[PDB]
């Protein structure tokens, strides 16, 4: 087993992590002077999110210079001093890889759009309207269609995210070069990792005919279905990541599960793990801001579905929260006062017991929440604003019921500043931060938490030594024991002979769990918010609201 699949990963959002100059955006100076703190809770290798220049219309994504760092976070230097500062601690650095799509900033769309006739017309795609309207009828993720006009040609150019946002042409070999000279260049750097960012959708469908009515309603899957998908993922395999060491995970958003394999199996040569978004959207509605209620039934059993899809040649990430997504506690917990470190607790020992490589997000590991919006313009961000326009512009919903869903659903709720004490902004900054910080800030701050035994803090860093120190937590067999159980979530992880066995009430009442025929409890390795552990040799467990524990049995 290579190093990636025993590591814990922490993802790092530099914009909101740690400011070191006043201007209310973190950088990396910033991230470098806290990589104690991350040593110190256990961490192996850090993701972080883009550091490229942008124009931050999509803060990051927006790629105008993939060979220089975004202004926000520092200089070249900067970065070459967090790489130094990570492997004097023997700490692994993973980038974000975002190829789908460049800035319309970047000096190749500015030639490209020129013209009709330059070398870099193909870098991108251009295509006539038909019909007096657009090329067909896609639409962007982040509001209106996916095609641009531009009045220097007449031509349209295509964009699956932001206007900003036009996406790369892989079916241009020159294009694909360029992309993999640009790798080169960070890879020579000695970077340890990659992660590509909706990796599933390089390709494009030739002809770009319609979608049918039916791939309108799931857009997302039909723009993971290119043709040519999996040969470039293998072109630039070979002619990319068998020139290096570092490890290699995908985003695959919008792709069906079935096909997570085709990323994942190590004899395909393409990618090492998978970001899959089954889990993490499964109480999301297709237009991706409605919450849909579901179960611990239907979170254990899409966590089932995904485990199996790995098999015994690929390999899964596995998170609760990212910088996409709403809070993990809030979002799969319970973060009112009475339940809040309860239940994050209890996430964590999920987290950090479920077979893959396992990614905490910043912040989670204090048990931080959703933050309390009050409508706009707490929720400033590109996504939000696409709703807008196709929601409530059209009179679909109103910004009420928008503004209701996205509460709970947006990501900003995962981009408020990392709360590190009780001073001023909670001290991730000197100045005002780009977004406002959570006001719980006060009572959920690192610097508590780090003095208090009893934290979420002291629980993670627990958890993490515990999975260090226990090889069938990481790589070892998975297996739910009730997936239709809607109550508590029990499973076993096992290898070499050594079971062991993990047990989490999902609800805020006692429930009992009995242990399958056969098994007993032989050590409790750690447990959160019980009084006492359960006697060796116990058939079952008696559990207190939220309670979670990792036993090993016999
Ligand atoms: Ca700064």
């Amino acid at each position: 087993a290579p190093w990636w699949k025993s590591a814990v990963f922490y993802q790092v959002y530099p914009r909101s992590f740690k400011d070191t100059n006043g201007d209310g955006i973190g950088d990396f100076k910033g991230l470098t002077e806290k990589l104690d703190y991350l040593k110190g809770l256990g961490i192996d290798a850090i993701w972080i999110n883009p550091h490229y220049a942008s124009p931050n219309t999509d803060n990051g994504y927006d790629i105008s210079d993939y060979r220089e760092v975004m202004k926000e976070y520092g200089t070249m230097e900067d970065f070459d001093r967090l790489m130094a500062e990570l492997k004097k601690r023997g700490m692994r650095l993973m980038v974000d890889v975002v190829i789908n799509h460049s800035s319309d900033q970047h000096e190749w769309f500015k030639s490209s759009r020129a013209s009709k006739d330059n070398p870099y017309r193909d870098y991108y795609f251009w295509r006539d309207g038909k019909d007096g309207h657009e090329p067909n009828n896609y639409p962007s993720f982040f509001g209106g269609s996916a095609w641009e006009k531009d009045p220097v040609t007449g031509q349209y150019y295509l964009h699956y995210f932001g206007r900003q946002q036009p996406d790369l042409n892989w079916d241009t070999p020159k294009l694909r070069e360029e992309l993999y000279a640009m790798l080169r260049f960070w890879l020579d750097k000695g970077v340890s990792g990659m992660r590509f960012d909706t990796v599933a959708t390089y390709s494009k469908t030739p002809g770009f005919p319609d979608l049918t009515p039916e791939q309108m309603k799931n857009f997302a899957e039909a723009y993971t279905q290119g043709p040519n998908l999996h040969r470039y993922l293998q072109e630039m395999h070979e002619k990319v990541f068998d020139h290096y060491d570092a490890v290699t995970a995908g985003q695959i958003f919008g792709a069906p599960l079935n096909q997570v394999p085709l990323f994942i199996d190590s004899r395909r040569k393409e990618l090492d793990m998978a970001f899959t978004f089954d889990l993490i959207r499964y109480d999301r509605a297709l237009d991706r801001w409605h919450t849909i209620p579901r179960t611990l039934a239907d979170f254990r059993q899409t966590i089932d579905k995904v485990d199996a899809i790995a098999g015994e040649y690929g390999w899964n990430t596995f998170f609760l929260g990212n910088h996409d997504n709403p809070r993990a506690v809030s979002h799969f917990g319970d973060d009112r006062p009475q339940w809040r470190e309860a239940s994050a607790k209890a996430l964590a020992t999920v987290t950090l017991t479920q077979r893959g490589t396992p990614f905490i997000f910043q912040g989670d590991e204090l048990g931080m929440t959703n933050y309390p919006f009050k409508t706009l313009q707490d929720f400033d961000d590109i996504e939000v604003k696409g709703f807008f326009q196709d929601y409530v512009e059209t009179g679909k919903a109103t910004a009420e019921e928008l503004l209701t869903n996205v509460a709970l659903t947006s990501r900003n709720n995962a981009r408020t500043p990392f709360q590190w004490d009780d001073s001023a902004n909670a001290g991730f900054t000197t100045g005002k931060p780009w977004l406002k910080v959570n006001p719980n800030y006060t009572e959920i701050n690192a610097a508590r938490e780090i003095g208090d035994p009893k934290s979420v803090y002291s629980f993670y860093r627990n958890l993490i030594s515990i999975r260090h120190e226990t090889p069938a937590l990481s790589t070892g067999s998975y297996r739910d024991i009730d997936p239709s159980n809607a109550d508590v979530y029990a499973y076993t992880r096992s290898q070499d002979g050594e079971t062991y066995l993990v047990v989490v009430n999902f609800k805020a009442e006692p429930r009992s769990f009995t242990l399958p025929d056969g098994m007993h409890i032989a050590e409790t390795l750690i447990e959160s918010s019980s009084p006492a552990a359960p006697a060796a040799g116990a058939a079952s467990l008696e559990l207190q609201p939220w309670q979670s524990g990792i036993y090993k049995v016999k």
